[PDB]
């Protein structure tokens, strides 16, 4: 999974150089973008090419701009269009630019995080290995830069899905986001956290609860209080799991 992560780095800025004349400019380069994006018949090698063209835009210095994230917004159906394509070619340079406006941006890309993060939850269980490893680094990368609160309930709430592989990857994400997020980043959340890692300590598959238990503790280093609250509501042979 660190192979496929770094393979998604290395991606974002290899796309052509482009120019930004004026603010002019860039809302039309944006605006041809989302065209091009938003046709479910056009050309898909143009459609991988326009998705490289906003990380060029990035790397052109083009979140600087007054209206950038005014621009940003108007590509909601052409990420999620793009993210549904057929062609995994198209998906995968969708969750790679997906990647790269997270890392770009940080927190400044919590609108745009929280619009596609359902949609490329739909990857994970998608029986196709390009497909839904495409859709797991996205939501990897968005994790250890976007640390916005409101995406929380979104991924926790796949922690209860009757996909198992969905299931996995959530106590997979939660792991990484309790390791990345700083505690006041989760104080909103205690409560549907605790919730959620209780039911994965009680999940049917076994993998998904080894990758509760390191929810639990993830958890607990952040909230020690509400997490031996949790601990001592759990029957004899969860605790000593949990030990383990």
């Amino acid at each position: 999974g660190a192979v496929d992560e770094e393979d998604f780095i290395k991606a974002f800025d290899d796309v052509p150089v482009v120019q930004i004349y004026s603010s002019r400019d860039l809302e039309e380069s944006i605006n041809k973008i989302r065209e091009i994006l938003s046709d479910d018949k056009h050309d898909w090698e143009q459609r991988v090419n326009a998705l490289k063209k906003i990380r060029s835009l990035l790397l052109a210095g083009a979140a600087e701009y007054d209206n950038f994230f005014q621009h940003l917004r108007l590509l909601d159906g052409a990420f999620k269009l793009s993210a549904k394509d057929l062609r995994s070619q198209v998906v995968r340079e969708a969750c790679i630019t997906l990647g790269h406006l997270s890392s770009v941006l940080g927190n400044k890309f919590d609108h745009g995080a929280e619009a596609i993060m359902p949609t490329i939850f739909n990857l994970i269980p998608n029986s196709a290995k390009i497909m839904a490893t495409s859709g797991v680094v996205a939501v990897r990368l968005i994790i250890r830069h976007t640390h916005i609160p409101r995406l929380i309930p979104v991924i926790t709430s796949n922690c209860t899905s009757k996909s198992v592989a969905v299931r996995r990857r959530c106590f997979e994400f939660l792991d990484l986001l309790l390791q990345e997020w700083q505690t006041h980043s989760l104080e909103r959340h205690i409560s549907v956290l605790a919730e959620t890692i209780k039911k994965g300590i009680h999940d049917a598959d076994s993998e998904a609860r080894i990758e509760a238990r390191k929810c639990y503790w993830g958890f607990h280093s952040h909230f020690s209080r509400e997490a031996e609250h949790l601990y001592h509501t759990l029957e004899s042979s969860y605790q000593k799991a949990l030990q383990s």
